[PDB]
């Protein structure tokens, strides 16, 4: 069964905590086996739990300061939820994300558009 309003926060609260702390290995798990990443919505999909890792580690990997939700987690009965949020980096940076997500039966992410500022 589709994870309920309740379920997905939990997962996407969840995710923004594994953001924040850089857990790519972690966030990698969270998708489903052939789940497509379209970060930022416009640019071509990202299909396979393979690719979607890259890209986190193209996020992530350089070293994140902070992640912190800038509104209200919008949760559906669908499986979906929408979050607006913000991500901060140190170099020798900062970033208005807004990720729409949905869940299959198995409380893992299907697709995730992501529209960057």
């Amino acid at each position: 069964m589709l994870p309920t309003a309740e379920e997905v926060q939990k997962l996407m609260a969840r995710y923004i905590e594994l953001m924040d702390v850089g857990d790519i290995e972690a966030i990698v798990q969270m998708y489903a086996d052939d789940a497509t990443v379209e970060a930022p919505f416009g640019a071509p999909p990202i299909h396979g739990r393979e690719r979607i890792a890259y890209f986190y580690r193209r996020m992530l990997g350089e070293g994140i300061a902070r992640a912190t939700l800038t509104g209200p987690v919008r949760a559906s009965h669908n499986g979906t939820g929408a979050m607006p949020f913000r991500v901060e980096y140190v170099f020798n940076y900062a970033m208005d994300v807004r990720v729409e997500m949905r869940f299959d039966e198995h409380g893992r992410i299907q697709t995730m558009q992501a529209y960057w500022s």
